[PDB]
């Protein structure tokens, strides 16, 4: 089986659980305020910082390199804008760094440092969602919180260097299928993607509790 297909099949169940998390149910209904939203975007700041640092460490590694798309995909600069929007000029000292975020970041460094053949599972889990349900979350955020169409506060959800998310996702999928793939690597990559989803589910369960 192609890796792109293996990953979708492996994560289709946990994806259902993730999109139906209590935090996300509240989001999709429109119940999340500025406070909740600042919490999740600050958490994403740390996650994508760790993820993109590990992507840089491994950019020339053949186990990842075909998926190296900083210009199109990387979120850190965009999140730095959003942090300045939501938290102001001294956001680096203002933003929270929660335990679940720390746990997620810790795994990203373990993977990037010790198991870079699995890094694709983590880039997959975040980026392809950003290019999918991410786009729906963006419209909900705009409506709920009165965020302007011009895009301030929602740079994270904006991909100026991609014309069509759907087309780019097809490209990224075909490119995943180009990675050197053994039964050993494909088994562990699909397992690591399931873990990536759980780390996200646990972040969202934590934030929901912090707010209630």
């Amino acid at each position: 089986q192609d890796l792109s297909e293996a990953l979708k099949e492996a994560t289709k169940e946990v994806h259902i659980r993730a999109e139906n998390s209590e935090f996300m149910r509240n989001f999709q209904k429109g119940q999340v305020s500025r406070e909740g939203f600042k919490l999740v975007m600050a958490s994403l700041y740390h996650i994508y910082t760790a993820l993109e640092e590990e992507i840089e460490r491994n950019k020339q590694n053949p186990v990842y390199a075909p998926l190296y798309f900083p210009e199109e995909l990387h979120r850190r600069a965009a999140l730095e804008q959003d942090m300045a929007f939501w938290y102001g000029p001294h956001w680096q000292e203002a933003i929270p760094y929660t335990p679940a975020t720390q746990h997620y970041v810790k795994r990203l460094h373990e993977v990037g440092g010790t198991h870079p053949e699995l890094l694709v599972a983590h880039a997959y889990t975040r980026y392809l969602g950003d290019l999918s349900g991410g786009q729906v979350l963006k419209k909900i955020a705009q409506k709920a919180m009165a965020l302007p169409s011009s895009g301030e506060g929602l740079a994270f959800f904006t991909f100026p260097s991609i014309d069509n998310p759907t087309k780019f996702k097809q490209l990224y999928r075909a490119r995943m299928n180009t990675l050197e793939m053994t039964p050993e690597v494909k088994h562990r990559v699909t397992e690591e993607a399931k873990t990536a989803f759980l780390l996200n589910i646990e972040l969202f369960e934590e934030l929901q509790a912090l707010l209630t």
